[PDB]
């Protein structure tokens, strides 16, 4: 397993634009065109990203491209943040593809936003870090991905993926 596997089980790969579980325009694996509620603004973008007259719809090849693009970016924006950086760095290799996998979905504003359970992630309280993260609308709102990853900064390994 690693962060590739991890992050394609838990956002799926369409071909065609669709909704995310907020409500936003999507497209591949997970990779969110567009905040706004015009499926026009978000074609706009859509062929902004590929390059191309798209019509809504991309290949396998675009989408993986696409998902590789979003997983760099997103190792980078942890390695920028001051706020990030120390906790990432103390961490071993399954963890830091838990902490890839939360920047990926919520960005990393939202994930330097959870204070409290970085400090604890940090010190390596593990059980106390788990049930801080709980406390959460992301954990609200998408229980059984959060529920994977919480695991998965609980226990060190990739139990809830196999
Ligand atoms: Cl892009
Ligand atoms: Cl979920």
């Amino acid at each position: 397993m690693n962060i590739f596997e991890m992050l394609r089980i838990d956002e799926g790969l369409r071909l065609k634009i669709y909704k995310d579980t907020e409500g936003y325009y999507t497209i591949g694996i997970g990779h969110l065109l567009t905040k706004s509620p015009s499926l026009n603004a978000a074609k706009s973008e859509l062929d902004k990203a590929i390059g191309r007259n798209t019509n809504g719809v991309i290949t396998k090849d675009e989408a993986e491209k696409l998902f590789n693009q979003d997983v760099d970016a997103a190792v980078r924006g942890i390695l920028r943040n001051a706020k990030l950086k120390p906790v990432y760095d103390s961490l071993d290799a399954v963890r830091r593809a838990a902490a890839i996998n939360m920047v990926f979905q919520m960005g990393e504003t939202g994930v330097a936003g959870f204070t409290n359970s970085l400090r604890m992630l940090q010190q390596k309280r593990w059980d106390e870090a788990a049930v801080n993260l709980a406390k959460s609308r992301w954990y609200n709102q998408t229980p059984n991905r959060a529920k994977r990853v919480i695991t998965t900064f609980r226990t060190g390994t990739w139990d809830a993926y196999k």
